[PDB]
């Protein structure tokens, strides 16, 4: 409803798919999924849980009474316990075995880790598409000379495609980082209130092996290759630093790229798509990318003051910054893909600017000729001042870019939103 | 709204309804049409002036809540001005303070915030009527070259919007430096609240003080015996976000090119509202905490008894010397007895028995009868209770005076 | 110092000698001794057993600091303040027993830091005022010089060079107001004792509260502060450090925006600082950025100070306070130098206006047409087609804007051909720009500069 | 340095001599000259008109740097690189004409910075490894020692001293993995020309692309890098600076958390950092670590901002910022690791205090064994809690065996140390013996 504040990330910017990943339906559904997996594995390992209790839970995974959970939360001041009661109300037989041996972080943290990994999996293809569209552009314009800029003053010629490779390289570094974080992300698993699994050890009457099995079993049900051995109550909040640092770095890359595009628009050498002509899409990318960089200080601060086995001063902050970083990243990648699909180049403006400055950039050619008038047209040919630019493009795209794009070949065809 | 898609936690969970509506979309387009009933304009005529109206309303909602927090803590500070408590530097036992004096550390920081929020609210200027690049060229042409009519128009809508003052100089926008000034003060407030709520969480570990806890409240899903400072922890958590947010407007302002670039717009839709919604939640939550603080004097007194003996050694020597003992002998004998008591505490896990040892040693016969008086906690608190009253009267109560009519409201939490 | 070990570029390269001296260890430890002397003086006046000869001994050795011996004491004790108490007591053997009487380390640590902060603000203020003044001269001189306006960095309604300069001046004036406010409202820690209770001083004056308050007020006045805290822990509240570095961070943002504009104006060839690269402006941006970054230090520090003090503030503050001020010092000096030597190229400014103004001017041309034979509709539609033709020449052929040539050639505009020079006159497109400049400078700028009139003449030098 | 002007406490107080030397001007300008020599060497080998005597002249004067003359040239020119070219040419009069042949300032500026960063990472890695190793010894030694667990800093189910130590070790191991990765993946700028096109070098080799690639690869190997960028502007991408300072910022957070825990353990009297006999016992070393670690976290916003506003092939608004933040991040990291090593070598534990605190909370720690049950114990627990706090009494679950209460803690320690920690320490086995000294 427009009568109260609504995040522009929900109402304006981010994709439906990313919005669903950070939704409360997906969150509390996944809590129930985790409670089911715990009960399943606990029964398999010999605890007194009946087939009918398990079926009851399985039938009501998505049957979530939000109104009743809010009333319980107002009464108890504990969101996890509110949802245990609410789940126990629609599963009266199972009510007594839900959450058996566990702490709130069993559902809280593991859900957050499932969410993070799904969210990374949504970002990766979009980033790959951005890189791919820019790679097409870079190849197509590999040989098109353009005035180089250092200190934003006229400098030795480069090419439009070579400059595009500066942007592509930064984005490829981001793709490498996002892949790494996604692949190295570990599950909290089943660890108990302070990470000792003391509760589960007592439930299995001192059988260490059964405890390790339980941990490994729910880890596999959730689709993770690996779980922590060491935790406190929580997974280490250093994980949140690693994830938001990579998104912050992506922010910087996008901000630089979109800043270049905005400058190229002033120069009239290049313009973003349009369905006075302003680079509004690039400006929005910069704007949002900035927020992405800002957000890195949240998890840095959070992790630095976590006392002992956990303090709850992480919780509210994480409800805000994790979702917003991903929703912001999602919007920037979509928007940048749309930009890269529709870039318009104006070679006659590019050539005119070179003609105005190239004379100053030469003179050394004219002296070398003198040492030995009719040659002047050939000596001021812009193509000869670009050094190895077009050769650099081809070598870079082949050796460094195309191999990173290979795994996303099947999803390349999707066109952007806006 | 729905739970089938993402909602901001500040909207769904934390934010007061008034502050929610201040950053509301309906409230934004009411203000936009209010501003056109008040034509050669640019988008920022409604965009920026609405944002300035919103900021000022939002500050006006925060101010009373902060004042109430200060007032509740001031009541607490007066009530406990003389209650001795162990001082802490490096979080090690240190010269005694009082519960109320410590509360004044918190009150002072919050008063500095109230001064800052008042200042920013009062000095906030209106963009007014300025045209596409701030030259008013459109309005000058509409009034066929009459400069005076243009200045009047600017001054007139400025007054209709309820601002004392408008910029002379703008580009298309009001300078985004204004956004730095507003979020810097909220960031500083964040730091104050984080420190205070961190102290409260430590006091809970020490069992000297606890935040309010409802009859039916559950601390933990797994440990039923637990009572956690979860309200204070949430305050810290949100206060941190408030500090983080200051880098948004700092960065935004630094890269605004010429008379305006639009890379401010999306960022400002996020950070301005969220800073105010975050501040709103923390003030309401901290008010609720301060209204319900529970103190445990018996624990406070026990901790003093355990540590005071070590603090008091200089008093005991001065007494011994006054009774005609030797500073050298006295110092050396206390030193040995102190290490013995220290080893009992650390190596045996026992109580501090230094007083028991001094009573048992016949070298201190001259001062045995003085020992109750020499270890009296009231004499170790210096000027603590006098500091409280002077501070409350000279520095705190005057800042609260304008909010006297709205002090009675209690702060509710539904989670 | 020596190039064989790391030196801060803020010391070795950037900041002024005067700011460097304010954050030096000589000034620091000299001021520790000054504060110990003031404490002894006031304590004697209020009746404590301190002789005139002990006071004179301390007064004679304020500058006589054995750094080698203080380092050896610090290696043995691991306490910098106590090391310096011993070292001071070694050259003042008679006074040794009464130095630091009743005090805690923060008596010298914090009060020195507050004296340093205030001196450092007093060095920044005039430099900022001079920057504002030089830009104000420039703004007045160029108040009427039309220049292309920029929104989204696209051509937009004309402004003037002086009016644009006022955007910069305004932000810097807000900084001057902020620095003045913080300087004036800065309070002294004074004499407060280990946990801020003054318990030690109360015992020294045998329970006389009034004598304790006078001691506090007396050393506060000797240090030259109008006001002291009533409430402290061991330290002054580290919120003070947030207030100071926030204002410097905001200044950073202002300077970064201004110097970014100047760098863009250099690309446009409309303006240059004193291949020609705007390296001074680029350095200002670079350093201004560090100034903005630094604000998160004190925000974090203050937020995790437990109870009456934790020492996790100390090392951080040795770095960030000095560096913020040294960075600010360099940026202001460098920006003053830039503003003193700005070179403008009006012929380039005029050429760029000629290229774009035709597109801006269509509304004037219609109003003239309506005033002649009329039809706003026909006029609008015919200009629209001719404008797209001229636009394609600019973008697709890389040519000059020929829209005026096309309007002269089209016989529909016969009624207004003779008006065209006057209708495209840049002076009439600048709205109230020059009037805004004069009103702003008089009402808002000159009054803030008035107190710094005597120090305006100093030129800002650069050695690299 | 002299105390009459401001000096960085990172130089004058905190960081090691070795890290200070790496960020010194002697090492910087010495390395500029080294890079000019390598360029001349490779250029001669590839056929450019450079004599053996010109190369010798340069090689003899690598360390012979006239700082006074370079400052005078820099005041005259306002270009530090060109000042040093003139100054170097002044002592190698024969070579003067071929110094910097074909190159741009970033050839010496950036490549030196990349050599410095790599060396600096190589100094940090062993110190971090030693910290992890000392804590690993401690963790094994105390794997079975029960201690009160803390969540929300309230008493919670028992852990062990060694298991808690593994929380710290894990975070630090993640840092070691990150520092290794960044060190190994760091690429050289190499030889790239004013705008990264190598146009100058292409013209010098009369259009021979292959010779240009060889030159790049040759100086890259002389500098000891496996790999160089293909793509650059004038500079290496400043995103590299984000990657390096992000990892150091994350390390800062880890150290801050650890040292915060230690400071809390000191209040509880369960554990204390080392003290020097001649030194109330405060955790001042841990407090300094926190203090400096904070600065390390703060610094990450410098390179994030810098990279985001680099226009086109380069803008010079990176330069001053990088002179400050790169050195300071590494010097700050250096100090924190050395100081934390010293702390971990001297940790003192007080088991009798640990045991007493457990005895005081034990009734609550048996509730997990005993577990609508929850609700009951909750009401009876608040009743017992009020007796403790409001009446000052013992915890009484009259209202209602230590051995099971630490769960799998000691087993977790052994599995973690063996599977995850010891393998990361293996390469640093030869340098483990060094003790970490502090002078203040
Ligand atoms: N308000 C503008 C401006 C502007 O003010 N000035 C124009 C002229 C004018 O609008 O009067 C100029 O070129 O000077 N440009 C874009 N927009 C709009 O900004 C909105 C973009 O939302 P975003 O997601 O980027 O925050 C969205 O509502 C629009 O894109
Ligand atoms: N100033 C103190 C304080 C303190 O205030 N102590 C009180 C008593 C108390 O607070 O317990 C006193 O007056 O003695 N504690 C340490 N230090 C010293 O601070 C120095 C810290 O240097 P760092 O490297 O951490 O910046 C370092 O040289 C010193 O350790
Ligand atoms: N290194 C350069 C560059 C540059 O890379 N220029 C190219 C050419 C070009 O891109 O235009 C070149 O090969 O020289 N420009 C300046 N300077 C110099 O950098 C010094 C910067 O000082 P700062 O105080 O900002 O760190 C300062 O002493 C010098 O200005
Ligand atoms: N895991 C825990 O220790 C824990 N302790 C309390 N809680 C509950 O989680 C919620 C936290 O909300 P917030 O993130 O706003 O602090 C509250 O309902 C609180 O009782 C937990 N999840
Ligand atoms: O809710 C839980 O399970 C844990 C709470 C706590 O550790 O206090
Ligand atoms: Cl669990
Ligand atoms: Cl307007
Ligand atoms: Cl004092
Ligand atoms: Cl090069």
């Amino acid at each position: 409803s427009p009568d109260s504040y609504r995040s522009p990330l929900a109402s304006r910017y981010a994709s439906p798919e990313m919005c669903f990943v950070f939704s409360d339906r997906y969150k509390f559904r996944t809590w129930r999924q985790l409670w089911l997996w715990l009960a399943e594995a606990e029964q398999t390992l010999g605890l007194p849980i009946t087939d009918e209790q398990i079926q009851e839970m399985k039938s009501n995974l998505e049957n979530i009474d939000f109104k009743m959970a809010a009333e319980e939360e107002k009464r108890l001041r504990h969101d996890v316990m509110a949802h245990v009661h609410t789940f126990g109300h629609c599963c009266p037989k199972a009510a007594g075995i839900i959450h058996l041996g566990a702490t709130s972080c069993y559902v809280g943290d593991n859900t957050d880790l499932i969410i993070l990994r799904n969210a990374l999996d949504l970002l990766l293809p979009k980033l790959a598409r951005v890189i791919s569209r820019l790679a097409d552009f870079a190849k197509e314009r590999a040989s098109l000379p353009t005035l180089g800029f250092t200190h934003f003053q006229p400098a030795q010629l480069t090419t439009v495609g070579k400059r595009c490779c500066l942007w592509i390289q930064d984005l490829c570094m981001d793709l490498q980082n996002l892949k790494r974080v996604r692949d190295d992300l570990r599950f909290r698993g089943v660890k108990g209130t302070t990470g000792t699994q003391a509760s589960f050890l007592q439930l299995f009457e001192g059988d260490d092996h059964k405890v390790e099995q339980l941990d490994k079993m729910v880890t596999e049900k959730a689709g993770f290759k690996r779980a922590f051995i060491i935790t406190g109550q929580t997974y280490t909040r250093k994980v949140d630093i690693e994830v938001l640092s990579v998104l912050a770095s992506l922010g910087a890359s996008v901000h630089k790229i979109c800043t270049d595009i905005r400058l190229l628009a002033n120069l009239k050498e290049m313009e973003e798509p349009f369905e006075k002509r302003n680079p509004m899409r690039s400006e929005r990318c910069c704007s949002l990318a900035r927020h992405l960089m800002t957000l890195v200080m949240d998890p840095l601060q959070t992790a630095s003051v976590q006392w002992f086995e956990r303090t709850l001063d992480d919780s509210a902050n994480r409800r805000i910054c994790l979702a917003e970083a991903f929703l912001t990243a999602d919007t920037i990648l979509n928007t940048l893909q749309n930009i890269s699909e529709g870039l318009v180049v104006y070679p006659k403006v590019i050539e005119r600017r070179i003609r105005q400055e190239l004379p100053f950039m030469a003179t050394e050619n004219i002296i070398m000729a003198m040492v030995k008038h009719s040659q002047l047209d050939h000596l001021l040919d812009p193509s000869s001042f670009t050094g190895r630019a077009s050769q650099q493009v081809q070598r870079f795209l082949e050796e460094e870019v195309y191999p990173l794009l290979k795994p996303y070949e099947s999803v390349m065809k999707v066109k952007a939103e806006l």
